[PDB]
């Protein structure tokens, strides 16, 4: 059981966060792209909350997520701790947004509030002192370093899972790159969003690149072509989508008679990527639609979770949100729809986070039931 | 141990209450005497919070408050439950005050909000359904009924303790009387606050009358003059103070050439009442300044609380706040200081509540250590 003080802190943070959200909504209804700046922080807070929910559900369902992630049996971060961290970060995020909205102090400008929020987040993650979740934070930092140096390090379940999360959090990297461009040029006024370039596509594909190189490393280590090269192609579909969209946009800016062929290539490879990722998540990562399953239709014969309706709704939402996520990657990597691109990305990113949350649920359950990832011996 | 959900609710209520207080302060810095209307609710919430703290401290110190109050051992109200109730009531109070400040709904008039808040509080206290700590609420209702009908019922420790709480919460009754007068006449400008009447003075003396009649009944039952008649005189001192203050102000309104005589008599009786109450609290209720104590100076021989500095600070604060409370009674019951009387009473009432909180601490401690109250055989 979590400490009573931990529960009190979680409740206090949740209440303050709720009232801060209400105040922000009231201020909204009653110089900087604040939406893009704060999208990353909001997505991180939502991901932390959904991670706490994932931990609670795994504990309730009996899934041995601790063993899969190779976490210390003696000390395990509770879902309440994740909720507390998410609530505190959300409170700080809301306070920064309110300060931007109202500008309480004339001497203090607006950019310093988001700058301090993100800087405090980074410092808290890498806080040298052993004060607030130091063990878990150091483990997460090691995992992040391993994931980024994917080819050099052997791929474990934790590395692959974190790389998948990054794939679901590419919006943060996109927003950071856009902010860098805005500072470099804007601060034509809208040159950054008016024109798309290759480095933007590279930043979009970075998570997929990490996953693809991890798959190549796993193929080299295990020498099994089917389990790993197919996943590598699944991740390469994303690169093909991104570069084809970028070419289509570039030739839209200046027609070379190849705009239409690039449009067709982008559409076909977008459909291919959506189908590939959806099928991999539905069959390989989840294990559903198993032949052995006779009691549960379209599911696997053993289902740890209580309701099959959970699995069915997960399938439907996974399909819809996979198509939505590929659409969002296309919109964010390249201009495409300029006027509504930012709005589409903002609406879609939380949906992608929720989809990855459900996917984490079901993938961890399947891995507990069967060694789908083959990480274990 | 309190339920985890109870702790989460306590934290959520505390956070919402804190943010609502911040919003109220910011609105204040940026027809109805709202101060008088809401002082009673604020004092009630503060008393509930301090009572929860008292219960926690009694549990920590080993004081058998359950046995002293003759409460059911199996079923008890944890300090966390009191904190939750206080937080919810404070949230409702803050929402009502904010609604009054902003008048969010044009159709709804201002007077509805405080009326709705107080009606909801009363209904919650007298809720017939078996919900929201129904057993404790019924016990409290029975205790209040017995306390008000003091002479007819034999005095127990709980009755005397609740009567003392009422003595420390006479400001609520004073505010209710002032509101009744305001509705009767105002709804001459400021007629009620400009002048004082005998009914106001009588209302000021209601808790003291209850305590005095309880002491008389205890004297009749026990037949011991010293333990009860001395306390009866202690409670008569406040009657004399209030009566002489009212008489002096009445003579000030209509000169009789004896106003100075009444002023001197009121001052003398105020000093008498302050000294009587302070001496009774320090020597009898707390049992300090005992000759038996060899290792403790100015304190009783046996102390359960970890620090004697607590006892010394309690002595000092009681000394100051008894005079402060007598001044508050004199100012509120009468028109002694019409210009600043309301502010003085508003500042002093929380101080009186805090004094009663410390007094509850030490009185329960002394009763557990020694049967000073003589309520046990
Ligand atoms: C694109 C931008 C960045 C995207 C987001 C990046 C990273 C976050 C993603 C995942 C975090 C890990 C979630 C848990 C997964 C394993 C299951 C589990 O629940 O295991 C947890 C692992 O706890 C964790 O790892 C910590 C959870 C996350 C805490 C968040 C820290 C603050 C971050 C601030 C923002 C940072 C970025 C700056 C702002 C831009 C069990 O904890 P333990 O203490 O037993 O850990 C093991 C420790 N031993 C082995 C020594 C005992
Ligand atoms: C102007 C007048 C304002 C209203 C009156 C003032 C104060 C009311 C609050 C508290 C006084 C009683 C404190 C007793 C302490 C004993 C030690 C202990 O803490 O032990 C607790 C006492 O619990 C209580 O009785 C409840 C304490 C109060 C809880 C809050 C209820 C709502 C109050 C709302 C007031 C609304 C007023 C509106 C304006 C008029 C043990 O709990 P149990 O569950 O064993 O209770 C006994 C139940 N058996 C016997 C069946 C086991
Ligand atoms: C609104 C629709 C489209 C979204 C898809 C349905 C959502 C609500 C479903 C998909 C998977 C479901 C989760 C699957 C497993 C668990 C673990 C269990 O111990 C508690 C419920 C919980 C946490 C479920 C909550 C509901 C859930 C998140
Ligand atoms: C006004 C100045 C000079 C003195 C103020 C002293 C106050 C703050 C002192 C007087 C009695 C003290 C309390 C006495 C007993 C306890 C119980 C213990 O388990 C926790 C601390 C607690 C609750 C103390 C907190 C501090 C306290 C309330």
């Amino acid at each position: 059981p979590a400490p009573a003080w931990t529960t009190f802190r979680v409740g206090l943070f949740c209440g303050i966060f709720i009232v801060l959200n209400i105040t922000l909504v009231l201020a909204a209804v009653f110089i900087w792209p604040l939406i893009r700046i704060y999208r990353g922080g909001f997505l991180l807070i939502e991901f932390l909350f959904l991670l706490g929910i994932n931990t609670y559900g795994w504990r309730q369902a009996g899934v041995n997520h601790v063993l899969i992630f190779e976490l210390n049996p003696r000390s395990n971060l509770s879902h309440q701790h994740l909720f507390e961290i998410a609530g505190f970060l959300g409170i700080l995020w809301c306070l920064s947004l309110l300060a931007c909205f109202f500008a309480p102090i004339s001497v203090i400008p607006t950019y310093v509030y988001p700058l301090a929020l993100y800087g405090f987040m980074v410092f808290f993650l890498i806080n040298p002192t052993k004060t607030f979740y130091y063990k878990s934070r150091f483990w997460l930092l090691k995992l992040l370093f391993r994931v980024f140096t994917a080819p050099f390090h052997k791929v474990g379940f934790a590395d692959f899972w974190l790389a998948d999360q990054l794939n679901s959090l590419s919006v943060i990297l996109m927003d950071l790159e856009y902010m860098i461009c805005f500072y470099s040029l804007e601060l034509e006024s809208g040159i950054c969003h008016k024109y798309t370039y290759g480095v933007r596509a590279i930043v979009q594909c970075i998570p997929a690149w990490l996953r693809f190189i991890q798959c190549l490393r796993r193929y080299r280590d295990t020498k099994r072509a089917f389990p790993h090269l197919v996943n590598a192609g699944k991740y390469s579909t994303t690169f093909f989508m991104v570069t084809f969209a970028a070419l289509y946009s570039t030739h839209k800016e200046r027609g070379h008679s190849d705009t239409m062929v690039f449009f067709y290539l982008w559409i076909v490879f977008y459909i291919i990527s959506s189908c590939y990722t959806l099928i991999w998540d539905l069959k390989m990562d989840w294990g559903l639609f198993d032949k052995n399953a006779g009691e549960n239709t379209f599911l696997r014969e053993e289902i740890v979770y209580p309701q099959k309706a959970y699995y069915y709704c997960a399938i439907i939402e996974d399909v819809i949100l996979r198509f939505a996520w590929t659409i969002q990657i296309s919109i964010t990597s390249t201009t495409l729809l300029p006027h509504s691109g930012d709005i589409i990305a903002t609406v879609f990113a939380p949906l992608e986070v929720f989809r990855r949350f459900v996917w984490n649920f079901f993938r961890l359950e399947n891995e507990h039931l069967n060694n789908c990832g083959e990480f274990r011996a």
